[PDB]
């Protein structure tokens, strides 16, 4: 249940795609992913504040966040260990051969939204909520996660040393922080770029493929442009285009609350969904 001090030599890896990322066979306690954040020529010594920070992001729990398994702490080497979630991203999802059913579409929506409120619950502001970072289990249940880890104060400091070795997101931006390095995000920024993840698990593809430069989508969306509603093909149900235009209100102080979206979404999913 709490975090665990784990040795190297416990683990047998192999290389991944993400924001690095190798997925590791632990001797006795199986699949783990390990994303080693350190690797250097130089013995750290705050390794107190790297744990206490682990075990203070290893207190949110919930179904829908991914857990954090343990930690390597060592000379030179300073790895988090996580649960592997064994479908990758929620995009990969979408864009495999196989269809996800609307059924299962909308869970995923429903649980995208407890583990959101669940965040903002604890005071947490995800501010980089995309599909990415929605990860998907073989069960096609989601966990919540930040692959970027700015949410982990000094890990995210302990990469950024010298001595060692070692985007795509302004689809999912809400406009108030485009062309803004100052723009705090707050919880109605989070809601902004669940309408858009919202457009993509229907579209099942990525927002504004016909933007030709990055300046001009950035522009356009501040001027209101949003993903073309038009270019879902599969069906999506009139109050999910409708949740997903309220929730991508220019607007911010009109956009809803996380458990607001629940109170509205769950009814519909069960009666209409599964
Ligand atoms: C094809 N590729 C994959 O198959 C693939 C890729 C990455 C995967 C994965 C599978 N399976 C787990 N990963 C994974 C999970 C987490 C991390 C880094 N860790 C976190 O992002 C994290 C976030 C939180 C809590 C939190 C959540 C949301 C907002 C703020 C804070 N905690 C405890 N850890 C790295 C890899």
């Amino acid at each position: 249940l709490n975090v665990i001090k784990m040795k190297s030599s416990d683990f047998l890896e192999s290389a991944e795609l993400d924001s690095k990322v190798s997925l590791a066979f632990h001797r006795t306690q199986g699949l783990m992913i390990m994303k080693t954040v350190y690797k250097g020529p130089n013995c750290i010594e705050h390794n107190e504040a790297l744990l206490e920070e682990a075990k203070m992001m290893n207190r949110l729990r919930h179904s829908r966040v991914v857990k954090l398994l343990g930690v390597i702490i060592e000379e030179g080497k300073y790895s988090l260990v996580m649960e592997y979630m064994e479908k990758g991203n929620l995009m990969h999802v979408l864009k495999a051969e196989m269809s996800t059913p609307l059924s299962v579409k909308g869970r995923i929506i429903l649980e995208i939204i407890e583990g959101m409120a669940y965040l903002h619950g604890k005071g947490v502001i995800h501010k980089d909520l995309k599909p990415e970072n929605i990860l998907v289990d073989n069960d096609f249940h989601i966990k919540i996660a930040d692959l970027g880890l700015a949410s982990f104060k000094m890990w995210s400091k302990l990469n950024n040393e010298e001595h060692n070795e070692l985007g795509g997101t302004l689809y999912y931006m809400a406009p108030e922080h485009l062309n803004d390095v100052n723009a705090k995000p707050t919880e109605k920024s989070d809601v902004y770029s669940f309408a858009v993840v919202l457009w993509a698990i229907f579209a099942n593809k990525e927002p504004y493929e016909n933007a030709i430069a990055e300046q001009q989508l950035i522009m356009a969306i501040k001027s209101g442009n949003r993903p073309d509603v038009d270019d879902i093909t599969e069906y999506c149900p009139r109050e999910i285009i409708s949740l997903m235009k309220l929730c991508w209100e220019a607007n911010p102080e009109a956009r809803p609350t996380f458990p607001g979206i629940e109170e509205k979404f769950r009814p519909f999913y069960l009666s209409q969904l599964e």
